């Protein structure tokens, strides 16, 4: 069972998983001087349906709000795809305190928490499931989340944790389109990398946002209030769930900007 504490965390994830010690791995380090301008990206459009919000989820580690992916009328088309990915999943990242939670980093400034969401690529495979460990299988946006000012588009996010605070608890999420999260501008920088916890597959190409979101010290601390133990046990509160940045191991990240 892997997690963030000291035993079972992302220092010791190469023992059951060997890929973390691997060429294409998440996050990473953003150095802005040694980013790539690249004119053919294209700019990043979204186009997500708000009756494809489903369900949201204590997994114990991190809570996940999933969309319906029957169908794409959820999809993220653009940047440096020609593909359209299904929407399926956002969830967040955060750490014990503010000065850190981010997973991904620009010129070593880490951000107080980061907002992943996650699309599979439709148009070359028929399931997430088949999606999920090849290359080109999945794509998810990334948002820093500067800590300041509450969000008030994180609201019925928030309102929702009530009802699921202890792991495995489940609950109809509805109606929400996630691009209300997303910034006003999308410029973003571009490069090929993994899932930033196990299995860690080398499956997503990430499209992190220049633009900050930001958050309150108290909606962060609304994330750090969600219980890892189950209903009954002694509370266990999720202080953190933020892997350290990778190597880049040669790769370039491309700027659309
Ligand atoms: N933080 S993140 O990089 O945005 C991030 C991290 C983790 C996930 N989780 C995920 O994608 N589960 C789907 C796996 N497909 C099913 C499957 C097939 C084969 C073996 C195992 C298995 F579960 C998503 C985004
Ligand atoms: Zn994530």
């Amino acid at each position: 069972d892997w997690g963030y504490d000291d035993k079972n965390g992302p220092e010791q994830w190469s023992k059951l998983y060997p890929i973390a010690n691997g060429n294409n791995q998440s996050p990473v380090d953003i150095k802005t001087s040694e980013t790539k301008h690249d004119t053919s990206l294209k700019p990043i459009s979204v186009s997500y349906n708000p009756a494809t919000a489903k369900e949201i989820i204590n997994v114990g580690h991190s809570f996940h709000v999933n969309f319906e992916d029957n169908d794409n009328r959820s999809v993220l088309k653009g940047g440096p795809f020609s593909d359209s990915y299904r929407l399926f999943q956002f969830h967040f990242h955060w750490g014990s305190t503010n000065e850190h939670g981010s997973e991904h980093t620009v010129d070593g400034v880490k951000y107080s928490a980061e907002l992943h969401v996650a699309h599979w690529n439709s148009a070359k495979y028929s399931s997430l499931a088949e999606a999920a460990s090849k290359a080109d299988g999945l794509a998810v946006i990334g948002v820093l989340m500067k800590v300041g000012e509450a969000n008030p588009k994180l609201q019925k996010v928030l309102d929702a944790l009530q009802a699921i605070k202890t792991k495995g608890k489940r609950a109809p999420f509805t109606n929400f389109d996630p691009s209300t999260l997303l910034p006003s501008s999308l410029d973003f920088w571009t490069y090929p990398g993994s899932l930033t916890h196990p299995p860690l597959y080398e499956s997503v190409t990430w499209i992190i946002c220049k633009e900050s979101i930001s958050v309150s010290s108290e909606q962060l601390a609304q994330f750090r209030s969600l219980l890892s133990n189950v209903e009954g046990d002694n509370a266990v509160p999720m202080q953190h769930n933020n892997r350290p940045t990778q190597p880049l191991k040669g790769r370039t990240v491309r700027a659309s900007f």
